[PDB]
DNA sequence: CCGACGTCGCATCAGC
DNA sequence: GCTGATGCGA
DNA sequence: GTCGG
């Protein structure tokens, strides 16, 4: 982090444009600028130096000159002092509250943590839980704890059916020394892109994890995606471990390589890879890479035998998980 | 200059 | 109920 | 907010 100051500022601006302006693209511009500056291995001495990097144009260059001359940014200073903006930025921090709900709550004079705690009747289910665990969700998970959770998830999965494969993804697979949450990709021979030969394949796993008091709550639940809460077990006299977000994704087993590429991220990396795919005339999702036809209707799934194949098709040198941290 | 810019799962709401 | 759009998050 | 065409 040769350029933490700069990338923080841009992240704050990305966050502002997302939560307050509801301008998703400006949010992307910023995340991207921040990303490209983050991997640039020099201490930036000027805005013009930055302007050079793809994704850094004029406005951001100007901001970078201001930031460097003064150590701060007047645009942000203002936004920080704005009441509506501080209020909306806060609320969206609660999981399940986005930009829209955040502005709606503010309108009704609900703007603090205490206002939320006293208005639980006005929150949907996701939002109630995000609020419940507001504090725990702010904390990072050390890898060491990620290893414990892994042991458990994989052992419980083994016990339900020995043919399940569960693979930890996200920032964990990218070798991070800490993670915001746990991401778990699931496969079972009975679920392929051809047929689902067995119902309740994700449910039986959620149930099992619930039954050992690992999954403590549910944010949302479908046939293929789970979003909920989990907690490591503590011993006698130990203060409890914090509650932690867990996402579980059941992917057809023959499409594992696309699923695992997707679920490994980063979010920015995925967006850059998919963008580049389209310029090469392909669309990648979590399932497949397909060609774009002459007018762009997506052709038939191309054969994929590893993560590398997907890189090959779009003419990208392979990148190990630890290098996809954009 | 000027749109074009990643892709999908689930929750929830509106209209029928 | 179904369809399709919007919100939110992966 | 940025940039390719
Ligand atoms: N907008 C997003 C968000 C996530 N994802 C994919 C890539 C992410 O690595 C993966 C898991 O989502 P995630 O948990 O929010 N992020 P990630 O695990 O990469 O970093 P952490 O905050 O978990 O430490 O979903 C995406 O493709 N587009
Ligand atoms: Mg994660
Ligand atoms: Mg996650
Ligand atoms: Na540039
Ligand atoms: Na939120």
């Amino acid at each position: 982090t040769l350029n933490g100051g700069i990338t923080d500022m841009l992240t704050e601006l990305a966050n502002f444009e997302k939560n307050v302006s509801q301008a998703i693209h400006k949010y992307n511009a910023y995340r991207k600028a921040a990303s490209v500056i983050a991997k640039y291995p020099h201490k930036i001495k000027s805005g013009a130096e930055a302007k050079k990097l793809p994704g850094v144009g004029t406005k951001i260059a100007e901001k970078i000159d201001e930031f460097l001359a003064t150590g701060k940014l007047r645009k942000l200073e203002k936004i920080r002092q704005d009441d509506t903006s501080s209020s909306i930025n806060f609320l969206t921090r609660v999981s399940g509250i986005g930009p829209s709900a955040a502005r709606k709550f503010v309108d009704e004079g609900i703007k603090t943590l205490e206002d939320l705690r006293k208005n639980e009747d006005k929150l949907n289910h996701h939002q109630r839980i995000g609020l419940k665990y507001f504090g725990d969700f702010e904390k990072r998970i050390p890898r060491e704890e990620m290893l414990q959770m892994q042991d458990i998830v994989l052992n419980e999965v083994k016990k339900v059916d020995s043919e399940y494969i569960a693979t930890v993804c996200g920032s964990f697979r990218r070798g991070a020394e800490s993670s915001g949450d746990m991401d778990v990709l699931l496969t079972h021979p009975s679920f392929t892109s051809e047929s689902t030969k067995q119902p309740k394949l994700l449910h039986q796993v959620v149930e099992q994890l619930q039954k050992v008091h690992f999954i403590t709550d549910t944010l949302s639940k479908g046939e293929t995606k789970f979003m909920g809460v989990c907690q490591l077990p503590s011993k006698n006299d130990e203060k409890e471990y914090p509650h932690r977000r867990i996402d579980i994704r059941l992917i057809p087993k023959d499409q594992y390589y696309c699923g695992v590429l997707y679920f490994t991220g980063s979010d920015i990396f995925n967006k850059n890879m998919r963008a580049h795919a389209l310029e090469k005339g392909f669309t990648i999702n979590e399932y497949t890479i397909r060609p774009l036809g002459v007018t762009g209707v997506a052709g038939e799934p191309l054969p994929v035998d590893s993560e590398k194949d997907i890189f090959d098709y779009i003419q990208w040198k392979y990148r190990e998980p630890k290098d996809r941290s954009e």
